[PDB]
């Protein structure tokens, strides 16, 4: 059983959902075997080795995005109160959670780093009309989308910075900096945190939300030759899954004030909703993508990628009733 | 079954070792039930609540001490390589571990806070003749003992500061600060850490060793009315057991560089050796104490206290093969 084989059957839609879930679950189970140590002594030795190594280091059309994701195209874990919470409500609930945890108050300058399609930017701007809300994104498409939404919603307190955060230089400081599902993509965390501190004053607060494992850190990459999933989903080996505590060791330039995690079932419910909505709008999605992609085969490839991401994400975050992979949140002030 | 009852039978030597161990083990088991939460979400909420609360806040004759403890009267967890390691060897092995983990080098100024009988002070002074080693203790007896030992061992590089560390004021800085089994007694940790930072330069390192639980923090005090042990051992409610990670949240003035724990079986072997040696020298011990104490009953009381401490300590640190309560160590530099 080779991976070239498994990829073939996967791309040809010949693996049933039940089998696909089972295979991915098995791959995550192996990640758990790799990460858990028999003693806390060894667990910390392993975790500290990961932290020390860290310290030495085509866009989807928005119409397609709107057909797969919730209303504000949130691309991060949402928050589900009820069994009946829709993805749209879940988006809103997690926006309000961030506002509370980050102590957003009317009149503050707010910076959202890696703002995506700007669901959070738009939420804060509308809710707090005296705040000035800046999103920062490296994507031209995202900037354009946010600006269009701000205009449609009669929001005058939004700007977007188009930039690679790791290169962006400014003397500007902000009362509140929010970093949502972005730190996972950052090559140099110590330098990232340091730069963020330079955009803060003594009164600023920094809020970070990231997917985590409760116990250990890992790069999102294949353990063994049998793992076809990790490299399929992330073909760059560029996503890091920090442990729930990893950022505690990155207080060179910022100091922790609070620390939470959100159980993984919330993220699981998120990716499940995306998957279902994508399945629902499958034909429309296929039509939307065809122009920009060329082939209907290249279409199916993109769709398979996204759907499998959702299928795998479900197994990942729901493992052990959400008590393995989950979401970590931290609040810091400047040193 | 009242506690007044249990204390009576205990002081009258009418509780067998097997029963005594069982009762204490049960008390610790209840502490575990109290500390472990069903989700990491709740575990952190509980742990952060403990950390936030923190941020709002007659001497035994040395001859007796020599008859109960190892050669250098180390009053902290030792380190046992073999089944045949004596308490004396265990003392030495943990001294060398500290020297490595704290990166002690010949020629440094070294400060040992809460230095006790100065086993570590004497070890560094003898091993590194160009170091200057200062112990700081609040006990006149300890200062006297260390000074006598330094004189006997022809050590010219030792001084002792007699002081309450929480009141001590000095402009003096040191290359290395060591804090061994002392932070557990500190009322205000944030202020303690802050003061330590003022005794450091950019080149200094701070090493802290403390008893911990791997998962949660707790005051060493009775949970319920059935716990006769906690208040017997520590009648002041003045000992805090931080979690293995708690000090990560105290980086206002210092930054973490490394983090370890030592499995609890080492501490268990420590208190067991003390208990056995005390049992061995029981008659001598009783004789030594009689002058300073008056009654032979007051003697038995002190001995019961110490022995029960050892008996309980064994159950505490050996719980789950040393994977509950254990020893945490951290290395920091100044901010
Ligand atoms: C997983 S998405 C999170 C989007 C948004 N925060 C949300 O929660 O929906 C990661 C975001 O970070 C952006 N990003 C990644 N690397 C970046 C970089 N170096 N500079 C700026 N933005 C970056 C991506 O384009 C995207 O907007
Ligand atoms: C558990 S003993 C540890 C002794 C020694 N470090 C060892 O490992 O054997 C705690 C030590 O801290 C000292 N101590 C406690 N509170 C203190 C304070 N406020 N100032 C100075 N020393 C203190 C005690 O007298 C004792 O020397
Ligand atoms: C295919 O495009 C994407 C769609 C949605 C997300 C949301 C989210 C997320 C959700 C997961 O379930 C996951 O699995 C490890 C990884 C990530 C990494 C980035 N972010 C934290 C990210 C994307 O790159
Ligand atoms: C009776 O006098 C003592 C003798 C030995 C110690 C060693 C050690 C220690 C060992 C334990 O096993 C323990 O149980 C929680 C608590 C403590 C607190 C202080 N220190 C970290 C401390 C003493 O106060």
């Amino acid at each position: 059983e080779s991976i070239g084989e498994i990829m073939g059957k996967l791309m040809q839609g010949e693996i049933g959902d039940e089998e696909l879930s089972k295979r991915i679950k098995e791959i995550f189970g192996k990640r758990l075997q790799w990460g858990y140590k028999p003693t806390h002594q060894q667990q910390l030795a392993f975790n500290l080795d990961f932290i020390k190594s860290l310290k030495e280091m085509y866009e989807l059309p928005s119409a397609f995005l709107e057909a797969a994701f919730g209303k504000t195209i949130k691309q991060s874990g949402c928050y589900f109160k009820d069994e009946t919470t829709t993805i749209d409500e879940a988006e809103e609930a997690s926006h309000e959670l961030y506002c509370e945890r980050a102590q957003i108050k009317d009149g503050q300058t707010v910076l959202d780093i890696g703002c995506g399609q700007g669901g959070l930017v738009l939420h804060i701007a509308q809710k707090y009309k005296n705040c000035h809300v800046t999103g920062l994104t490296n994507s031209k498409a995202q900037k354009n989308y946010i600006l269009m939404q701000a205009e449609k919603l009669q929001l005058s307190n939004v700007d977007v910075i188009l930039a690679d955060v790791t290169k962006h230089e400014s003397d500007k400081t902000y009362d509140r900096i929010l970093v949502i599902a972005t730190i996972e993509h950052m090559k140099n965390i110590q330098l990232f945190m340091k730069k963020l501190s330079t955009w803060m004053t003594e009164d600023s607060l920094l809020f970070v939300d990231h997917i985590c494992h409760k116990t250990f850190s890992h790069h999102f990459e294949a353990i063994d030759e049998d793992d076809w999933y990790s490299g399929f989903i992330f073909p760059k080996g560029c996503v890091t899954i920090l442990s729930a505590s990893a950022l505690l060791y990155f207080q060179d330039d910022v100091t922790i004030l609070d620390h939470w995690v959100v159980n993984g079932m919330h993220m699981a419910r998120s990716v499940d909703a995306w998957r279902k909505k994508l399945d629902k709008n499958m034909e429309l999605a296929r039509e939307i993508l065809l122009p920009g992609l060329g082939s209907k085969e290249a279409v199916n490839g993109v769709i398979t990628h996204i759907r499998t991401f959702c299928m795998g994400g479900y197994e990942q975050f729901s493992y052990n009733n959400g008590e393995e992979w989950m979401v970590a949140q931290m609040l810091f002030k400047k040193k």
